[PDB]
């Protein structure tokens, strides 16, 4: 029970930026990977609370207090509220970077006219505010902040050169890059610790992936 | 088994228009209504093909030919390949009306997005039949999604949609509008009963033909 006596808060799923009651803007996270690690935590003795975004269809993990949100701002409101109680923070949510400038209260009808263009307004970075909040002494309880990253690589640089920067810019303790697995085929794995450790993530299932991460988390709490 | 020897084509769920590998634009359909009709359809003897977009984790109906799609262009092309074989088309998919002007092949690293309209598949099916490309098509069904405003009721707007679209039946959400001008109400029973009233209403038409 390596995680006995730990209150752990995790975010999972992808957020939806409404355009109107029906249309919206999204990121392609199923949420399964985030659910998978919270489930392991509960297994290792951890006190888990799950903020989940649009992951319905998935079954609620046993022993985990669940809270549901929809927009990316609804996430920030949810995270801010439960955060000063948690010992560990895990942000496996694919949070939307932007949202429509205005939301109509009703459906927008399809016209025979040059389809207009959607202007955008930036959403609050939840993980960056939490590093600041702790840094400002607002988190006496927080012992661990874990991020998740997706990188493909550009001609600026590969997938790996890109997330050493993101780890340095966001300032979290561990960063999981390219870490979602496959149970079906065609469905780079990299753990970046804050020590400069670049342990690679074995290609495998969501569970072994989820196990290695909590495995990587526990060690840190012991080093602390 | 009133639907013996009937080839039937169904769409259900929603489409997703890529922005890049990760971001996309969609709708909020469950797919439940369409899956329910294909299910009821199969029960009465139909050769069912389900072109299915985004759902809530729904399970593929059985005895149903399934086709899975993501974008709306993937749907149009999916419907076109399978259309000349069917005797009935049921267009319960919530199809995206537009898609991004540009799609990135890789992730966009951290404004305004320009848009392009998607071809209206149901309208393309209604005229296609009128033009004699579908001797096999005997019934074409649309589904209306209305919230309403000050220009009219959810109800009025969709009297317009029946005339603009030109299909055999239009089911509004619970109400059902025939091409006779027939206007029926749907009791909010189970989606299973709604789907039952619907196929019953579809069947009635094929005899009136
Ligand atoms: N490009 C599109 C979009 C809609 N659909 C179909 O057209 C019907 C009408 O649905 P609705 O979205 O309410 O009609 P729209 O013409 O898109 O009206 P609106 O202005 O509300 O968007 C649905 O069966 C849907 O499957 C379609 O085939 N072609
Ligand atoms: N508004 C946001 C966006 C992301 N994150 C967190 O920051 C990490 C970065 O995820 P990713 O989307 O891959 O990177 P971005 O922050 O979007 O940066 P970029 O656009 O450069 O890829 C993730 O753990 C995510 O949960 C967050 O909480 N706040
Ligand atoms: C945008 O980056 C992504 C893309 C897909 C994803 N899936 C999951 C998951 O929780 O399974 C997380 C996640 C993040
Ligand atoms: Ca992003
Ligand atoms: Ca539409």
């Amino acid at each position: 029970h390596d995680m006995a006596g730990v209150k752990a808060l995790v975010t999972a799923g992808g957020t939806r930026e409404p355009l109107d009651p029906v249309r919206f803007i999204g990121n392609r996270s199923s949420g399964k990977q985030g659910y998978a690690v919270a489930r392991v935590l509960a297994q290792r003795g951890a006190d888990v609370t799950l903020i989940a975004g649009n992951t319905a269809g998935l079954i609620d993990p046993a022993g985990v207090e669940m809270v549901h949100i929809g927009s990316a701002t609804q996430l920030r409101d949810a995270v801010s509220k439960h955060a000063p109680d948690a010992n560990v923070l895990v942000m496996a949510a694919a949070v939307a970077d932007f949202r429509p400038a205005h939301v109509a209260a009703a459906k927008i009808k399809k016209g025979a006219s040059e389809p207009s263009s959607i202007d955008l307004v930036r959403n609050d970075d939840v993980l960056a505010g939490a590093v600041r909040a702790r840094a400002d002494g607002q988190l006496p309880n927080m012992r661990a902040i874990v991020g998740f990253a997706a990188e493909t690589g550009d001609a600026n640089g590969d997938v790996l050169f890109h997330a050493r920067a993101k780890l340095e810019r966001k300032g979290c303790d561990l960063l999981v890059v390219n870490a979602v697995g496959e149970n079906r085929a065609f469905e780079d794995g990299w753990l970046l610790s804050a020590d400069g450790t670049e342990s690679a993530l074995e290609h495998g299932s969501k569970t072994l992936m989820a196990t290695r991460i909590v495995d990587s988390i526990a060690a840190f709490l012991k080093s602390q």
